[PDB]
């Protein structure tokens, strides 16, 4: 029933028990505690208690850290000391601007920047199954975004929800040893830590964020992983029916702030379970507003990384993201040429697999190398190989150059004349 | 080793014979068998250059059209076989129909959801994506019944293929096209579950095969709707060379990476222009992934697709189409003036952006209380909910036109403040809105 609020223990409270909220301009809401941790009451939402909500503790001085999924030090380093104490449930400060999310992202992954492209403001989940590398994709993001050209400096927070020790280290030593670390705050909260820590994780996670964007002008870059771990924790707390108004508390939180001189975007993962016996497959639908990025079996199973499949994936935004003094002014072009010539050779090795391969045409047949040159020279690309939107728009091209010109048929001539290997002039 | 091609089975043959096969056309090919049921052979094909087979054939006539017929084709409503005008093979070789054009032109299947905001054109593949225990099979049902092709010079038909099922669901299913006379416009194959599973491989090609023959010698626009893919892939990872075989690993055969696009590339406007083929696939999210690996099905997904959402139906709403995560690719080929109706895409794009904002504001109304919300936030607030209950909602024997649905719109859409209808051009608020 009702949504759930985040209170601070102060005094002990019991199971059932009625209680006060106070919100962060004086107000009170009534609610009923549902659950506890030693130190975090889970109340529902509708002399006796009145509870203070559970607070972040602010600071610029949170990007460094590593923090567990209630914001205390899994560093070894001193517990924050805050510039503000910030209502986790999102209710003491309203930082969202009625903007649109606009402005590039650069995630240095092809199969996103490219085909599409993650804009400021921005919620953009991967939508992943079990056994696929979608926590080496979301560790790959942010130890390579940035919001090129913004004069406004970038912040990653990356909050892992259940995980095991060995990721826990994990995790931790990649964004150390590659100074990821130092623009980040991380939250993780581990498979044993108590469960009402994994619901506060994306919380936290997302006020921290909050702060950085509104409080310190910063484009904010927010990865959980990953939502089903969370939905296992509301279920042990079929889904409750509650769920999908919670989720709504998450995926309200995103987009460009007031000012706009900054924004919070979100990447969640969305994985698919992979024994729905066990884990059943709940209804995370209500995350899928401004399009996914589909990690995908079939290149998986083909040896190639990522693994991401740009057909099936789509960022309704991209058209607000890139183009002259953003991307590049060819990109739209690109990527659509691309996007048509890679779901025309896709189809043709089901042609191949009809009528075989000798019985195609030649300019088929160029088509199907196409989609092979498009699987092993842009959506192939190293752990730790950051390209550029320019290096992104050249894979392309050149790939796009085993094409006959003459059916280029959605690139205006005047990019062919300027940009195609075969016209383009040396500077 | 190429191309799996369908053979009568005359006599027992053992796996990897080699075999002689008589085509449709009339050529000869070499292959090695893969599998069998009692009447069908799975063979592969070997490049040009012992037992003599002929082809599985469609037995392809108009007179498909009214007849309930099994995977391979077989009668199943009590009525004598079907007398040819051709025989064709099934695999996708015969006919040649498909022509280098875009898909177009509007599919009204009665469902707001589909055509108000992510509309089927004419030669599209849109998969209905859903899970078990959701109505994936009702939509697939309704939009067989209901769906036209308005203003067209072209006949219109349905293919219905359903595979792996229950008797009791087909017996449903013959009750429905036989009651609502849905049947006279439609070809049904109908797999059981018990069915051999080679029979249940045949099962889309026979059916792609009707549709191709009755679109491309016919001039017809002919709706396929394929119910569910999954269990098609499900029978296909235990057929042949694929048995105890793990994808991604050596021993799993080449064929099976290939497979699901000999029937997704089977779509699309045919030659001449006077027919089409449009799939409308179910892909249930399976939920074994561990135990029973299949070929991924993400590859069936390149125009778009309809999302099947528990949240609406735990909420009691049918059909329960999540239209935010939902999307067709070529919607703006199929609507407009001559189509649909001029004002139709900025009725969709605003009855998509306020039940967004709507959906989200769920999400601060539960953070801050409905008291704290705005009068603007709670106009959204209301606005998705009348969305859901008036838009997405319509009954399983409900069919909206066009029009009915972009008149449903406009009524929700006044819960708006005029001034917040950013997504309306001022010329179609004046023309279209209720209050103007
Ligand atoms: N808001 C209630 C209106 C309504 C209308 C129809 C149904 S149903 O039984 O067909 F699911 C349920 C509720
Ligand atoms: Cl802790
Ligand atoms: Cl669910
Ligand atoms: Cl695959």
């Amino acid at each position: 029933a009702g949504p759930l609020i985040f209170v601070e223990k102060t005094e002990p409270v019991g199971y059932n028990e009625i209680v006060n909220i106070k919100m962060g301009d004086g107000t009170v809401r009534r609610g009923q505690v549902l659950d506890s941790s030693a130190d975090i009451v889970v109340v529902q939402v509708f002399v006796i208690f009145t509870g203070e909500t559970l607070k972040l503790p602010a600071s610029v001085d949170l990007l460094g850290r590593i923090l567990s999924g209630s914001g205390e030090p899994r560093d070894g380093g001193p517990r924050i000391v805050p510039d503000q104490l910030l209502d986790i449930n999102g209710a003491a400060m309203n930082p969202y601007a009625r903007l649109p999310p606009k402005d590039f992202i650069q995630t240095g992954i092809s199969t996103i920047d490219g085909t599409n492209t993650l804009v400021r403001g921005q919620k953009l989940p991967i939508f992943s199954a079990s056994g696929l590398p979608h926590t080496e994709i979301a560790l790959q993001i942010a130890r390579q975004a940035s919001v090129p050209g913004s004069e406004s400096a970038f912040a990653v927070v990356f909050a892992a929800m259940g995980i095991t020790n060995e990721e826990a280290q994990y995790f931790m030593s990649d964004f150390e040893k590659t100074g990821a670390l130092e623009r980040a705050v991380v939250f993780l909260n581990l498979a044993d830590d108590p469960a009402v820590e994994r619901i506060v994780t994306p919380r936290m996670a997302l006020t921290a964020a909050e702060y950085l964007a509104y409080e310190h002008g910063m484009h904010v870059l927010v990865i959980l992983t990953d939502i089903t771990n969370y939905a296992e924790a509301l279920r042990q707390m079929g889904y409750p029916g509650y769920m999908y108004t919670d989720l709504a508390t998450l995926y309200e939180r995103a987009g460009i702030v007031k000012g706009a001189k900054g924004s919070v975007t979100q990447i969640p993962i969305l994985s698919m379970p992979g024994d729905d016996i066990t884990h059943p497959i709940p209804d995370l639908s209500g995350y899928i507003t401004e399009g996914q990025i589909v990690v995908a079996r079939e290149l998986h199973r083909k040896g190639i990384y990522p693994p991401i499949n740009v057909l099936p994936s789509l960022s309704r935004l991209m058209n607000s993201g890139i183009g002259a003094g953003k991307t590049r002014e060819d990109h739209k072009a690109v990527s659509d040429q691309m996007y048509a010539g890679y779901a025309e050779g896709r189809d043709l090795r089901g042609l191949v697999a009809i009528v075989g391969k000798e019985a195609l045409s030649e300019r088929d047949t160029k088509f199907l190398e196409f989609a092979d040159l498009f699987e092993d020279k842009f959506v192939r690309q190293g752990r730790n190989e950051n390209r550029t939107i320019e290096d992104t728009l050249e894979i392309g091209w050149q790939i796009l150059t085993h094409l006959p010109e003459n059916q280029l048929g959605r690139i205006d001539n005047k990019y062919i004349q300027k940009y195609h290997p075969a016209h383009r002039k040396a500077k």
